[PDB]
């Protein structure tokens, strides 16, 4: 609708979680998260969680039972719909994809982050998470604020070096139909760059959309 | 009573985990474990999985009211009575041992494993667990059996390489009180060596005490 809906997706560890936090922040969005939702079911302990972990353990993706409903009732509430939507990690593939355009879910841009393989292993195994804030961080690039929160770090399990060449495979397996669905406003942004360089590309670009969308509203 | 009752303890990452796997497949005896028993309660999301959860990111000790009883009724068991039980992780503190004292539960020997400092670091960071099976592993001592099961190992979110240095300090800190309480019948057993050279001790010294008890058995 009118309220700014965004689709981000990449790589894993190319900077989903980091970006998404800078955009929230300023445009005020409503942030979705695949990835996340699934782990909070974890967290809970519910029977769905301890069906998805299997399939995260060995870098599956989860069924689309599990998946597509869990995201459905989140657009579903007011937030969302009136000052509006950022999906990440969000579809993953054809079906996924194909549930929303049956709703007339359709975003105003994708943005893809491309990031080159031979970097995402060491961006991966130096991630840390501080879990009473939920900011990301990396122990060398973006390192913790000096402050009590170095002690209260922890990591998932999921982020063995060896996990990530098998997850990468199931990911630019699947990109392949996501990328041909009609998508095809997709704007790839360059990941290799400063956290600072790189947000400053995807504000550049949402602020333009608000222009466009803004002009259309004054009809004079 | 008579069924063979053992405690262990000693500094994080030391074997103590790896240990007692061989010693209960041998010996028969019941295997408690604080630090399982905690884990098992935030994998089912409970207010005391919540509560716990918070003082082990940190590297402190859980509080006496969780611990204390949730170890006192598993030695309520059939199990643990009939065959014996296998302590690991607990007591910690002078209440903890205490706690046991006052119920007349004192075990046959008190194994702590004797590990440098300088060692544990590297043997931490490298440790895998594969949720499956329970096994412990290590990417170079111990490795998976080239089996599917390299592809489902995890870590523990609090296997930090910084977080160690502040484990270190709750233990040692705390020890100096246990070794004082009547658990004098310590045998220091020395870590630094194969897993099969470690074990081979361990099980010489259980099979004399079983020799021991089962002499004034047979009182001829
Ligand atoms: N739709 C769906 N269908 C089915 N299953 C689904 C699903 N969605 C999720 N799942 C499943 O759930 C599991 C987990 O998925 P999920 O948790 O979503 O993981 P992922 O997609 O693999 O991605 P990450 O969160 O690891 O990476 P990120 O790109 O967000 O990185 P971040 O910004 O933190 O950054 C990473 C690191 O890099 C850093 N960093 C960021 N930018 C830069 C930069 N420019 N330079 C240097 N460091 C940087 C950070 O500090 C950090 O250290 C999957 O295995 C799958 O099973
Ligand atoms: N009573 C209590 N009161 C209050 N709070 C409590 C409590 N009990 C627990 N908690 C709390 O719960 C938290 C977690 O405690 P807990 O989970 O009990 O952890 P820990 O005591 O720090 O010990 P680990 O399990 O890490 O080590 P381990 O010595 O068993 O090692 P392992 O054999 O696997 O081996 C480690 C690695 O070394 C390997 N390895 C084993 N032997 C050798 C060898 N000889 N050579 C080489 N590699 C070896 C393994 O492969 C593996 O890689 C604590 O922080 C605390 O908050």
């Amino acid at each position: 609708a009118d309220p700014l809906k965004v689709m981000i997706s990449g790589a894993p560890a190319s900077g989903k979680g980091t970006q998404c936090e800078l955009i929230k922040t300023k445009y005020q969005l409503a942030h979705i998260s695949a990835g996340d939702l699934l782990r909070a079911e974890i967290a809970a302990g519910s029977e769905n969680g301890k069906r998805a972990k299997e399939f995260m353990e060995k870098g599956q993706l989860v069924p689309d039972e599990i998946v597509v409903n869990m995201v459905k009732e989140r657009l579903r509430q007011p937030d969302a719909q009136e000052n509006g939507w950022l999906l990440d990690g969000y579809p993953r593939s054809y079906s996924q994809a194909m549930a929303l355009e049956t709703l007339e879910i359709r975003p105003d841009t994708f943005i893809l982050l491309d990031v080159p393989d031979e970097l995402l292993v060491e961006r991966v195994v130096g991630r840390r998470l501080d879990p009473v804030t939920g900011k990301i961080y990396h122990l060398k690039y973006s390192p913790p604020e000096n402050e009590e929160i170095a002690s209260r770090l922890t990591q998932r399990f999921d982020d063995t070096e060896e996990k990530v060449k098998l997850r990468l495979e199931t990911y630019y397996q699947n990109i392949e139909s996501l990328l041909s669905t009609y998508e095809n406003i997709i704007v790839k942004v360059q990941g290799d760059a400063t956290v600072d360089a790189v947000f400053a590309k995807i504000d550049e670009l949402l602020g333009s959309i608000l222009e466009k969308k803004n002009e259309m509203v004054s009809s004079t």
